């Protein structure tokens, strides 16, 4: 069967009305919610690393990101570690890119690709050009940029697949990633309407500890960009220049003001996949192709007064992940197996007749679309954010998360040691960005049965001394299992060991 993999960028899972979130009724994704009606909706897939490039090349090899080697977005992916799309290409697929691309180098291994790397008239790089190569291989684009997006598949299945082979494509959005520029025909979408807010928005109590906000709360406007004015550097409030004399009224002007752009973007993208799914369905490629669509990490839409992604909170390290198998009888259905995203690749190749990679760190769980569990399969996830403070002033943390508890260690250092010292912001060099120094050293334990929007941090709660000895054990062989040892980086494994013994 052919393979369409769409992937939106920093679309998240709270903003697609199949998850059932608070914002589920301003039915922000029809479309997508009508292909989940017809699919699979796996409630509990991660990533494991939340930032766009380390996700997408998580994707991309099946691996995790200290062996794939992008650990951060200041990385890139090797072309020869291009393994999803080389293992499809040696299955006879005739492969294709579409879209956003994250990874740097060219996609050489794919056998048409037409490449962001912007939301109006973008220009793509292209190897339908014949007389330029990558990264001269240019073509301007007149429109937004989500259409032109959609249409550019579109254009490449009807008139440049050869039919009679089966294909593999990617087909990758902008947005509904920063600055949420949205087609100017959704300017009134939801301008009358209230976008529902978290309590967390404002309330905070008990949640974070002396890692996220330090000693005595000493480090709230340092640690973690927010949408209030709480962060002293960066806040949707100051971008959005509000300043009505009421902070809390600051603070919920910034916070509709950044939903509503932010799901006018994603309304365009759902809005678009009616035309793809419509043509698919037309084309006679609805009952023969696997269809995807996911993200490549969540966001923090204000929750706890936070925002972007990098967080393994839930909202950020939650991927939605909704896959519809034309051949499998899972259809109009949720799955709840702890998956991540470099379980995608092995899963996908079995699904279309291959043998998942063993060179992989990724394990195939294509036996849910058969309705079994997949036989020895993980009851935890790892994750590592490594980028420590660059950009939102994010403290570097590891954890581990099961569908019971979440442990979480902070610590709270980059592993460029000529990094450490630099400012955070490079915007605000010399205008008072903060530097990449040292955070506290800190665990943080969440009950996900009991408390599931990670309300209270119970790591320092005697009921839980014994879930957070054994939540520590399971971090520390976890760790070691999946070689994420540390070795390279002295004084990051010296915190990280003296903090699990
Ligand atoms: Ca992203
Ligand atoms: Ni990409
Ligand atoms: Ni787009």
């Amino acid at each position: 069967m052919n393979v369409i993999f769409i992937m939106s960028d920093d679309h998240t899972s709270q903003a697609i009305g199949a998850y059932g979130s608070h914002l589920a009724k301003l039915n922000p994704t029809p479309n997508i919610d009508e292909l989940a009606s017809d699919g699979v909706v796996f409630d509990n897939c991660f990533c494991t690393n939340s930032i766009s490039t380390p996700s997408r090349a998580c994707i991309m090899t099946g691996q995790y990101s200290h062996h794939n080697e992008v650990l951060t977005l200041d990385e890139k992916l090797d072309v020869d570690r291009q393994y999803l799309v080389k293992e499809f290409s040696k299955m006879g697929y005739q492969t294709a890119m579409v879209g956003k691309w994250h990874l740097k180098n060219e996609p050489a291994n794919f056998d048409y690709y037409k490449v962001l790397n912007e939301y109006f008239n973008p220009t793509f790089l292209t190897n339908e050009i014949s007389n330029k190569e990558w990264p001269k291989n240019q073509v301007k684009t007149n429109g937004y940029s989500s259409d032109v997006i959609t249409n550019i598949t579109i254009d490449w299945l009807k008139n440049r697949r050869d039919k009679n082979k089966p294909f593999f494509l990617m087909h990758h959005y902008k947005a509904p990633h920063d600055m949420f520029e949205y087609a100017p025909r959704y300017k009134y979408y939801l301008e009358d309407t209230e976008v529902p807010v978290p309590e967390s928005l404002y309330n905070q109590d008990g949640w974070g500890s002396e890692a996220t906000r330090g000693k005595n709360d000493s480090l709230r406007h340092f640690i973690g960009t927010s949408i209030s004015r709480r962060h002293e550097n960066r806040s949707y409030a100051e971008d959005y220049k509000i300043n009505t004399g009421d902070p809390k009224k600051d603070t919920y002007e910034a916070y509709q003001r950044y939903l509503k752009d932010y799901l006018r973007c994603v309304k365009g993208v759902d809005d678009n996949l009616k035309r793809l799914f419509d043509y698919l369905k037309k084309e006679g490629l609805w009952e023969n192709t696997i269809i995807v669509y996911t993200g490549d990490q969540g966001m923090m839409l204000g929750e706890h007064d936070l925002q972007d992604k990098r967080w393994m909170y839930d909202e950020s390290m939650r991927m939605p992940f909704i896959v519809r198998d034309p051949k499998s009888k899972q259809r109009g259905v949720h799955n709840d197996l702890m998956i991540n995203n470099i379980d995608f690749a092995p899963t996908l190749i079995e699904l279309a007749g291959g043998k998942a990679p063993k060179y992989m760190d990724g394990k195939s769980f294509a036996d849910v679309f058969e309705g079994k569990t997949p036989a020895n399969w993980k009851d935890e996830v790892y994750y590592r954010y490594w980028m420590h403070m660059i950009h939102h002033d994010i403290p570097a943390h590891i954890g581990i998360r099961t569908k019971d508890y979440k442990l979480i260690l902070f610590y709270g250092r980059h592993y460029d040691e000529k990094t450490m010292g630099t400012p955070s912001m490079w915007w605000l060099r010399d205008k008072g960005s903060h530097k990449v120094v040292q955070t506290p050293v800190a665990f943080e334990l969440y009950d996900l049965k009991k408390d599931p929007m990670e309300m209270k941090n119970v790591a320092n709660d005697p009921e839980y001394k014994d879930v957070l000895k054994d939540m520590k054990v399971r971090l520390a062989k976890l760790r070691e299992k999946v070689g994420d040892t540390d070795e390279k980086y002295p004084k990051i494994k010296a915190i990280i060991d003296n903090a699990l013994k």
